[PDB]
Order: structure tokens, then sequence, then C-alpha cells
């Protein structure tokens, strides 16, 4: 009955003269340190987001435990007279580049006032930093670039949240996940649906990936073995949906509803996926966390895909987390102290009142495994 032992459980944000929700994780191999992002809150309340911070931790190799460096306001990721949120990290492996994609909405204008009024006034904007986080660079809204014609086709839409890809293909190329609320119907209201923002230059400039399977909320993606990119997305039915993608993010030909991996009544909530080597025929599995109560949202369980991207090859949950937890975002570590896969995960706990970090191998979660 107890939550499963772990190599490490340590509350990274907590409510104070702030709330702080939906958390991202970032790994940055060559430092061997996690970079954890957050929204700093007025209150728990969407509409009340106002920045993000961020706390860098440094994974020490004779404990096998990350310490954390105080949190601090990335006074860059803002546009002005906006507010921030949905943070979304990636490292560019090749040019060193750490980019951080958020969301920026006008003062206190709520998701659900765009949304009934099909009137989007949501930015995408980006902050990039040379130095791992220490330093950003002046906020670039790409809105016009990545979106354009488009823009008016939504009521509105998010990035992530969570960490973004990078593939392996010949262009290292950046994926930011994403949904968005497209007007389709003149009197049924605009459907959300999960998609991807695609860059082959490095950043320079992005172009928007095709959506997938209607009614598909906040989402991630991974790659794994020929190259795929599965995508885990939040529906409102009563479970998740993924798809895979064999053209490098542009398009999902493979959409299913996986019922293994359930979701809370109302709209669900925002889960994780990320693909790592596998121990043992495909060259990586899947991991995945998020709320296992079918009814609200708590028992954050982790999951894993030995066969990806088979649907029914997701394992049954194993509980990280006993009550109140929401989002998550996970990150792969590397090798453990004990020779298996290390995971990083940041998961909102107790309603909503800190955000806690775990760290476990995959030996911990899956000994069945092994
Ligand atoms: C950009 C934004 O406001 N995202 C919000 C998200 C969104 O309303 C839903 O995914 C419908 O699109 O919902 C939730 C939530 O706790 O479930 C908190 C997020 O901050």
């Amino acid at each position: 009955m107890a939550s499963l032992p772990v190599l490490q459980k340590e509350s990274v944000f907590q409510s104070g003269a702030h709330a702080y929700r939906i958390p991202a994780l970032l790994y940055l191999p060559g430092q061997q340190s996690l970079l954890a992002f957050a929204e700093q809150r007025a209150s728990k309340k969407d509409e009340h987001a106002e920045l993000i911070v961020l706390r860098r931790g440094d994974y020490d190799a004779p404990t096998h435990q990350v310490q954390w460096q105080a949190q601090e306001v990335v006074a860059q990721a803002r546009l002005d007279g906006h507010r921030s949120m949905n943070p979304c990290p990636l490292y560019d492996a090749q040019t060193g580049t750490l980019f951080l994609f958020f969301i920026a909405i006008p003062g206190q204008v709520t998701e659900q006032q765009q949304l009934q009024t099909r009137a989007n006034v949501t930015r995408l904007c980006q902050v990039t930093s040379t130095d791992h986080g220490r330093t950003w660079s002046s906020p670039r809204d790409l809105t016009d670039a990545a979106i354009g014609p488009a823009y008016r086709e939504w009521s509105t839409f998010a990035v992530g949240p969570g960490h973004c890809l990078q593939l392996n293909d010949r262009a290292r190329s950046l994926v930011v996940p994403a949904y968005a609320y497209r007007k389709l119907h003149p009197i049924q209201r605009p459907i959300p649906s999960a998609f991807c923002f695609l860059s082959h230059d490095h950043g320079r400039t992005w172009a928007r990936g095709h959506f997938v399977a209607q009614d598909t909320l906040e989402c991630q993606v991974a790659e794994v073995e020929q190259r795929v990119v599965t995508l885990n997305a939040r529906s409102h039915l009563r479970a998740r949906v993924q798809a895979q993608s064999t053209n490098d993010g542009l398009d999902f030909q493979e959409s299913q509803l996986v019922k293994k991996l359930v979701e809370p009544p109302p709209q669900g909530c925002q889960g994780s996926v990320i693909s790592f080597p596998s121990p043992r025929s495909p060259a990586q599995w899947l991991l995945y966390t998020h709320p296992t109560h079918s009814w609200q949202r708590a028992d954050l369980g982790a999951y894993l895909n030995p066969r990806p991207p088979a649907p029914e090859a997701w394992s049954e949950p194993v509980l990280l987390a006993k009550g109140s937890c929401a989002y998550s975002d996970l990150q792969s570590m590397g090798t453990g102290p004990d020779g298996s896969p290390l995971f990083g995960c940041l998961y909102e706990a107790n309603d909503y009142e800190e955000i806690v970090f775990l760290m476990f191998t995959l030996k911990q979660a899956f000994p069945a495994e092994y």
C-alpha cells in the first residue's frame, strides 16, 4: 500500500507568497544536472499565472542524489503586459542552445473567454540561453512566423506543457508538442487537437505539424525505433490517446485510444511520456507518469512499454505517490547507481500546494523486468 521506494523524493516548489503549478523537467546530459521550471501564479487558478520560475539541480554521483539551487524568475520569459505559462524546455545537442518555449496571454484574460468568444489572443513565445539557464535572451514572440495564417483558425492554443523533443533525423529537428482549439463548425464548439511545431534549422524558423484524431489536449512526444515519433495526449474521454508519426512529426498516420491509461472525469489530466534505451528487440522502451485514480487526480503511477508503440503492451502502473497528484514531467537521466535506466520526475502534489521531484531507476519501478 506504500508508495514505491525511490532514490529521491524532495519538494522543490511550495505554496507561499505565490502558488506553483505546471512543472517541466530538462536533463542537461553534458552537465549531469536538471532544469526544473514551473508557473509562479498569484493564486492556484490558471488566469492568475504570472511568470516562470526556475531551479537548477545537480546530480551528485557519490550519493546518487540531486541538489537544487534556489528558485529564480526567468525574468526574460514574458511579453509586456502578458502573463507567462506552459514552460516547454528543450536542449539542442548540436548548437548547445537551451530553448524555453512558453505562452503569453494578456493580463487575466481567461482561456474560457477566448474559447466562447472564438478569439485567439495567446502568443507563442520562446527564450534561449547559451550558458545552461544562467542568463537568457530577449523573448522572441514566434506567433507570426509559426502560426501566421492559422492564428485565426484557432480559438486558442498552448505548447506542452513539459519538455520538448529533438529528433535524430538528418537535420536534428526541434519538435515542440502542442494542441489547438480549431474553429471547424459554425455552431458546434471548436474541438482541440494535438500537433507539433517543427523546425529543421535549429530554431531559426518554425512550422506547424499537422493535427491528430479530434479531441486531444496537452501532449508530449518521444522518438523510438524505422524511426517513429510516439505522442501521448490528454483527452476528455476516459483514457489517453496516443499516436505515431513516420514522417518526423509532420503527420500522425496511426492514432488509437489506450484504455490501460486512464483519465479523470472532467477533461483528463496532463501526463508525461519519454523513451529510453531497452535493457534487453526494439532499441527503446517508453515510460509514462500520470494519475491512476479514475474519479480524481491522485496516485501518480508509472507505466512501462517494452514493445513501443504497441498500445496493448503498456503495463499496469506502479504507485509513485499516494493521494493528490496532478501534472508531471519525466526525463531520461541515463544509467542509474544500480545500472538501470535513471529517471527524473517532477509532479504536482497535494491540491497543487507543492511540486515534488522524484528519482528512481528502472530496477526500482519494474523489478519484474530483471
Ligand atoms: C493554457 C492553460 O490555461 N492550460 C490549463 C489547462 C487547459 O485549460 C486544459 O488542458 C484545456 O485546454 O488545464 C489545466 C488543468 O489543471 O487541467 C491547467 C492549465 O494551466
